[PDB]
């Protein structure tokens, strides 16, 4: 396996967004924009310096989808994805953090990776 592997799910197609389903889900319709979505998830900086999951909250991340709540590659991985899939994305920093990054917690020019879990979802 190569580091830059997955389908590019960007709309400029400049693989920066990079998917795999790890686990099919089922129903043919993904989220719209606006759903509240629920999932599961964790995720990491590609250096291996952080790791931040949901079940560190022993709760569901809820969010809304495509309200930029969370960075640009969520809200268009996720709207890619069925209900009951797992999927990994590997995330350039344009869809995350950018040059700026987010300190503490993320550097700049940060690359990420989270494995997420689409619970539910459910229409405004
Ligand atoms: C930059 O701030 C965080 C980033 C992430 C988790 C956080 O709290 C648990 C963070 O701090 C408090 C909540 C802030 C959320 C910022 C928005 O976060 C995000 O959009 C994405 C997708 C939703 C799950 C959280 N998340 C993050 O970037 C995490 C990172 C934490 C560090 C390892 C890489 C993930």
């Amino acid at each position: 396996t190569v580091t830059e592997q997955g389908e590019d799910i960007t709309s400029k197609k400049d693989r920066g967004v990079l998917k795999i389903v790890k686990r099919v889900g089922n129903g043919e319709e993904t989220p719209m924009i606006g759903d509240k979505v629920y999932v599961h998830y964790k995720g990491k900086l590609s250096n291996g310096k952080k790791f931040d999951s949901s079940h560190d909250r022993n709760e569901p991340f809820v969010f809304s989808l495509g309200k930029g709540q969370v960075i640009k590659a969520w809200d268009i991985g996720v709207a890619t994805m069925k209900k009951g899939e797992i999927a990994h994305l590997l995330i350039k920093p344009e869809y995350a953090y950018g040059s700026a990054g987010s300190l503490p917690k993320i550097p700049s020019n940060a690359t990420l990776f989270f494995e997420i879990e689409l619970l539910d979802f459910k229409g405004e």
